[PDB]
């Protein structure tokens, strides 16, 4: 399983996905 990149401000990598 891997992370996706969240459009949010800092951009980061999360599990939850934003």
């Amino acid at each position: 399983i891997q992370c996706c990149r969240c459009q949010s401000w800092p951009y980061m990598c999360s599990v939850f996905c934003c």
